[PDB]
C-alpha cells in the first residue's frame, strides 16, 4: 500500500523511499524542453513569439526578457545532452522550431537545410546516448508569415501548411524518433493567445486589452481552438497513413488541471467543478474521443462553436496513439456568470465558474507554487494529488489511453542568487511529491502512463515570465550561457533515476 | 572667391568665417534618422532588419546588437524634437517604419491606426517647432511577411504592396509633409542586400557567403534594383497623379561617391573611374533620366539586365521632383577583372573597376573616416571635395535637378568613454569641410541644392556595426537612452545655423 503527502513536509526526496526502481522497468525518466525558449534566434526565421515579445515588450515577461539568446542550446546542444547523460535520463521531450528548418512557412518556399541538420545532430546525439526523444511539432512557435499571411490558426489554410511542416519533421527525423508531439497544450493558444492575449499573437476583444492589434475573445479562440484539432488530426492521419513504416507514435499535448468544488456541499460548485472539466479537458479531449465537443459547450456556447462535418469528425476522433499530458496544479471552481453580451466578453467565461487555490472554508489547496509580488491573493498553489486525479479521470473518462508525462516542474523566483538558486529544495519536494502520486496511480488505477518528463532540462526564457522565474532542474548563468549546472533538484532526480 | 580645405588642420569650425548665413536665405538646414536605427520595435511588426539581425547576429554587429530598443524614438520622439528645436533645425529627415503602420505587409490586410498615430504626433511637433519633414517611405525596413511571402524586392509582387503603402503614406500625412523620399539608397539592397550579404536580407551565392539562406549574387542584384525603380516610379506617379492637390515633393535618395582615378596618368584607371560613374551612379540616374541603364551596364551586363518595357521606361524616365543625394566619401578606381563565370562571381565585378582611398603614388585621399581595425588596409578616407564634385556632375549630367543632402556625417568609436564621444572635434571637422564645398558648389556652378541634413540626429543602431560607432550630433548613453545631450558637434551646429 502507498502513501503519499499532500502538505509540507514532504520526506518523498529519500530515494531509499521512492526511486525509479518503484516504477516498471521500462518505464521513462527525463526532462523537456521547448525551442522558443532555449535555442535563440540564430539561424531561424521569425516566429509569432519574436514578434509577440518585441511588439509588447510589457508582455514577454516584467524583464522585458525574450527568446533572442536565451540559453542558446542552438550553439550548446551537446551541452543538453551532456545534462541528459549525466541524468541517466532515457527521455528527453524538445520541440522543432517551425522557423528554423522552414523560415518561410509554407514548405514550398523552400528548407533550411542547416537547420534540419541542427536536429540531425541533437537527435543522433541523444539516440548514442541512450535517449528516447519525444519531439513536439509546434510548442507556440508559428512562423511570423504565416500569421501575417492568414493570421495563423485562425484561418484553415494553417492546416495544410502545418501537414506539410509535419510531413517534412517526418520524413527527415521519422527513421531516428519514435514518439511525437503535435501541438503543445491545445487550451493554451486558443485561450491566451486569442482570449486574454497574453500570449501570442495577442489578438483579443479591443476591452478585454486595448493594445491587441485585433481580435474577438469570444469568438477566436473556438475558431483557433477548432483549427488546431483539424490540423493535428491531419497530421496524425499523415503520419499513420504514410509513415507507418517508421514504427513510431504520435499524439497531441493536453494541458491537465484537476478541479475540485470551492464549497463540496454547494451544489452549484460542484456543478461549476464539472463543467470547468468539460470545458478545461473535454474542449478537446471529446472531439479526440468522440469526434464531437461536449455537450455542456455545444450548449452554452451555441453558434459561436464550430460544427464538425462528418468527415472532420471521423479525422479528429481517435486520432492518438497515447496522449501527452503536462501537470502542475489544481484549481478549486465556483459559479460565475457568463455575461455573453458584454463586449469584454471572453471564450473562458462559457465555463461559468471562477478559479482559486482557496476553498470557501478558507483551506488553501497545498504549498506555495507561484508567488505574484504584484498580487498576493492571486498566488498560485500546488496540489500533488491532483496527478492521481487526472490520470484515474483519464483512463476512466477517456477510454485508457496510452500516457506520457510530458510536463510537471515548478519555478523559483529569478531574484534568488546562484546559490539560493542552486539549493533548490522547493523543486525536489514539488517533484517527489507528483512523482510518489504517480506511483500510486498507476499501481492503483492501472493507469497506462509509460513516462514522466519534468519541466525543464534547464533555466530558459519562460513565456510571459522572461527570465524573472527559473524552472530548471539545472541552473544557468545569463552572464554566461554555456554551462548548465545540475541543481539539487537536478542532483536529486540523478539519484531518484540510478539509485 | 570661396577657399576650402581639403586636409587637416580644418579651420571651417568658425561660425565666423562658415555659417548659415553663408547659404541662400530659404537653405534648410538640419539632420537626418531613420526608423529602424531609432525607434525600437515595441508597437510594430517584424521586418527584414529584425530578421537578419536575428537569425545572422554577427551581421548585425560586431557586438551582435540590433534596433530592438536602440534610442527608444517610440518612447522619446519629443526628446528628438527637442534636439531640433535646441538646434534651430528647419528641416528633419525621418523614416516611416511600413511595420509601425502595416504590420502585415499587404495594406488590405489592415493598418495599425496607433502606429499612425505615432508619425502624426511627431510629424504635428515638428511643424509646431518650424521644422520641415522629410520623410523616407523606405529605409530598408521591408516587412519579414513580405520577404518570405515572395522574397520582398526579387518579385514584381513589391511594386503593388510598396504603392498601396505610400498611398497610405501620403492619404494620412500628406496633408503636412511635402518633401518625400521614396527609398533610402537606391544602389544598397542590391549590392549587399543581395550582392554580398552584408545587409537584409543577406542572400547571395553560395561560395559568396555559405550562410546565406539562398541567392545568387551575379543576377539578383540587377532584379532587385530593377523593381526598386519600378516601385519608386509607380509610387511617384500615384503621388504626382492623386496627390497633387497636397502641393509636396517626391523623389528617390542616391548613394553618392566621387570616383578619382588610381593613377591619372593611366588611361585603364581613367576608364575604371568612368566605369564606376555609370555603374554606381548610372545604374539608377541613367533610368531616372532618360528611362535606360547605361550603354556601358548593357554591354558588359548583358543578358543578366533586365530590360525597361516602353510603358515602364515612360514610367521611371523624369520620375523624381528632386534627389536626395546622401554623400559620404570618395574612391580611387582601377582595373579590375570581371570573372563573370566563376562561382563567386557578383553584380558589384561587372563595373571591372577595384577600389581604394590610396592612389598609385601613395596618397591617402583625407583625413581617417572609419577605422577597421580588423584590416586597417581597409580603413575608409574622406574628401571634402568631392561633395563639389558630385553636385557639379550632377547638374552637368542628370539635367540640373534639385537637390537636398539628405545625409551626411562621420562615426566615432564605441569604444570611446563619454567625455571623448562628447568631444567630437573629428565630427565638426568632417561637417563644416563638406559644408564649405557644398556652399562653394552652389555659388561656383549654380548646383540647385536646396538642403542640408547631416547623419546623425542621435546615435543610433548602425548597419552592420551595431553600437560599435556612434554618428551622432548629440550623445545617447546606452544604459540608459532617454536623454540626447549635443555634442561639441552639435553645439557647433546650433551656432553655425544662428551665427
Ligand atoms: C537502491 C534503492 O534504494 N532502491 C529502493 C528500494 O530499496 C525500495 O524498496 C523502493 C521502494 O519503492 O525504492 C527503491
Ligand atoms: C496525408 C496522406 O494521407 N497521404 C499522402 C498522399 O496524399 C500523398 O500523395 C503521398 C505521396 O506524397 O504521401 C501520402
Ligand atoms: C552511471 C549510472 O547511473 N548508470 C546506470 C546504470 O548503472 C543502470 O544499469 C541503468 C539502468 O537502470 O541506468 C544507468
Ligand atoms: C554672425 C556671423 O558671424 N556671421 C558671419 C558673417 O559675418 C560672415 O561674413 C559670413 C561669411 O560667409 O559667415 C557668417
Ligand atoms: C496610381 C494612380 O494613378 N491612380 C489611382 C487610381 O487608380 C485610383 O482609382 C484612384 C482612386 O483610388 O486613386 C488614383
Ligand atoms: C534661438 C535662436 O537661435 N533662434 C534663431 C532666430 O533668432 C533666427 O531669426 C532664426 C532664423 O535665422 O533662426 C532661429
Ligand atoms: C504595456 O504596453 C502596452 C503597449 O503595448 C500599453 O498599452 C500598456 O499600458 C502598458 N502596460 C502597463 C502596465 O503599463
Ligand atoms: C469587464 O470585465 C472586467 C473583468 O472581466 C470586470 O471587472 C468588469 O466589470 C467588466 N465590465 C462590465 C461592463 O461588465
Ligand atoms: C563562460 O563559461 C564557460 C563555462 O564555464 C567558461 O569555460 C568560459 O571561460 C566562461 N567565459 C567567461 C568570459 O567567463
Ligand atoms: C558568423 O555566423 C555565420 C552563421 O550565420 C557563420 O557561418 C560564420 O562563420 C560566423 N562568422 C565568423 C567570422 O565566425
Ligand atoms: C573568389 O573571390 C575571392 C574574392 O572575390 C577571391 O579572393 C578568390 O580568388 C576567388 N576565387 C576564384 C576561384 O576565382
Ligand atoms: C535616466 O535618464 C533620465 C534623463 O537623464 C533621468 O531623468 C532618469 O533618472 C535616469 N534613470 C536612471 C535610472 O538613472
Ligand atoms: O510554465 C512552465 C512551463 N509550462 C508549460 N505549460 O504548463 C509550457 O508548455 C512550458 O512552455 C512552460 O515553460
Ligand atoms: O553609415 C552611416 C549612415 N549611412 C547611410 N548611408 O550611407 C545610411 O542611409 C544610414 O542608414 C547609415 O546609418
Ligand atoms: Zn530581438
Amino acid at each position: 500500500e502507498i502513501t503519499c503527502q499532500e502538505n509540507l513536509p514532504f520526506t518523498c526526496g529519500n530515494t531509499d523511499a521512492l526511486n525509479s526502481s518503484s516504477f516498471s522497468s521500462d518505464f521513462i525518466f527525463g526532462v523537456a524542453s521547448s525551442a522558443y525558449q532555449i535555442e535563440g534566434t540564430i539561424g531561424r526565421g521569425l516566429n509569432i513569439w519574436d514578434g509577440f515579445t518585441h511588439r509588447y515588450p510589457n508582455k514577454s515577461g516584467p524583464d522585458h526578457g525574450n527568446g533572442d539568446t536565451t540559453c542558446d542550446s542552438f550553439s550548446y546542444w551537446q551541452k543538453d545532452i551532456d545534462v541528459l547523460d549525466e541524468l541517466n535520463a532515457t527521455g528527453y521531450r524538445f520541440s522543432i522550431a517551425w522557423s528554423r528548418i522552414i523560415p518561410r512557412g509554407k514548405r514550398s518556399r523552400g528548407v533550411n537545410e542547416k537547420g534540419i541538420d541542427y536536429y540531425h545532430g541533437l537527435i543522433s546525439g541523444l539516440i548514442k546516448k541512450g535517449i528516447t526523444p519525444f519531439v513536439t511539432l509546434f510548442h507556440w512557435d508559428l512562423p511570423q508569415t504565416l500569421q501575417d499571411e492568414y493570421e495563423g490558426f485562425l484561418d484553415p489554410q494553417i492546416i495544410d501548411d502545418f501537414k506539410d511542416y509535419a510531413d517534412l519533421c517526418f520524413e527527415e527525423f521519422g527513421d531516428s524518433v519514435k514518439y511525437w508531439l503535435t501541438i503543445n497544450q491545445l487550451y493554451s493558444v486558443p485561450t491566451r493567445g486569442y482570449g486574454s492575449a497574453l500570449d501570442a499573437p495577442g489578438r483579443c476583444s479591443p476591452t478585454v486589452d486595448p493594445s491587441c492589434y485585433a481580435g474577438n475573445s469570444s469568438t477566436e479562440p473556438y475558431i483557433v481552438a477548432h483549427h488546431q484539432l483539424l490540423a493535428h488530426a491531419k497530421v496524425v492521419d499523415l503520419y499513420r497513413k504514410n509513415y507507418t513504416h517508421q514504427g513510431g507514435k504520435i499524439g497531441p499535448t493536453m494541458i491537465t488541471r484537476w478541479f475540485l468544488p470551492y464549497n463540496d456541499t454547494d451544489r452549484h460548485s460542484i456543478a461549476a467543478t464539472e463543467r470547468m472539466k468539460e470545458f478545461f479537458l473535454g474542449w478537446f479531449m471529446g472531439p479526440l474521443t468522440n469526434g464531437t465537443y461536449p455537450q455542456i459547450m455545444i450548449d452554452t456556447v451555441g453558434e459561436r462553436l464550430p460544427s464538425f462535418s462528418p468527415e472532420e469528425s471521423n479525422l479528429v476522433k481517435g486520432s492518438y496513439d497515447f496522449l501527452g499530458l503536462n501537470y502542475y496544479f489544481t484549481q478549486y471552481a465556483q459559479p460565475s456568470p457568463n455575461p455573453v453580451n458584454s463586449t469584454n466578453h471572453t471564450a473562458m467565461m462559457d465555463a461559468g465558474a471562477k478559479l482559486t487555490y482557496i476553498n470557501a472554508s478558507g483551506h488553501y489547496i497545498g504549498p506555495l507554487f507561484e508567488k505574484d509580488k504584484a498580487d498576493s491573493t492571486d498566488n498560485i498553489y500546488y496540489y500533488p494529488k491532483g496527478i492521481y486525479s487526472v490520470m484515474d479521470y483519464f483512463k476512466n473518462k477517456y477510454y485508457n489511453p496510452l500516457i506520457y508525462v510530458t510536463e510537471n516542474g515548478i519555478s523559483t523566483p529569478g531574484d534568488e542568487n546562484r546559490n539560493q538558486s542552486m539549493l533548490d529544495y522547493t523543486r525536489i519536494d514539488y517533484l517527489c511529491s507528483h512523482l510518489c502520486f504517480l506511483n500510486k496511480v498507476i499501481k492503483e488505477k492501472d493507469v497506462n502512463v509509460k513516462g514522466y518528463l519534468a519541466w525543464a532540462l534547464g533555466d530558459n526564457y519562460e513565456f510571459n515570465k522572461g527570465f524573472t522565474v527559473r524552472f530548471g532542474l539545472s541552473y544557468i548563468d545569463w552572464n554566461n550561457v554555456t554551462d548548465r549546472d545540475l541543481k539539487k533538484s537536478g542532483q536529486w532526480y540523478q539519484s531518484f533515476i540510478s539509485p
